[PDB]
């Protein structure tokens, strides 16, 4: 990990309170 899951980790940052 560590900037292997940045990609990951990424999208739970836009999973949170995305556009929707």
């Amino acid at each position: 990990g560590l900037g292997s899951v940045f990609g990951r980790l990424a999208r739970i940052l836009g999973r949170v309170i995305p556009k929707v």
